[PDB]
């Protein structure tokens, strides 16, 4: 199996500071039920850049919340990720629904 394309690409806000601040990261979701977060938008064909954040939604489930900010996504299932992402924020309310919609549509084929 190796024919998974990208389903949705957008910027997400994740906390990353000594205080309570969230920074925007370019996240890309694929049809395999997994989306990776990138600090910037790298895309060099001569020196492909590795993914910084790896988020997988094949198992367990995520829940939409409003804390600390509105339109936020929380997940309680750590399997084998280098970073510990419990809750992440989206760029907008319409984007929060787009991510949830993709997870449900990809879940149909993910099984």
């Amino acid at each position: 199996m190796n024919e998974v394309s990208v389903i949705k690409e957008g910027w997400l806000h994740k906390r990353g500071e000594y205080i309570k601040t969230w920074r925007p990261r370019y996240f890309l979701l694929k049809s395999d039920g997994s989306f990776i977060g990138y600090k910037e938008r790298p895309e060099a064909p001569d020196q492909t850049l590795p993914p910084l954040n790896n988020f997988s939604v094949a198992e367990c489930q995520l829940m939409k919340t409003e804390r600390p900010r509105p339109n936020t996504f929380v997940i309680r299932c750590l399997q084998w990720t280098t970073v510990i992402e419990r809750t992440f924020h989206v760029d907008s309310p319409d984007e929060r629904e787009e991510w949830m919609r993709a997870i449900q549509m990809v879940a149909n084929s993910l099984k």
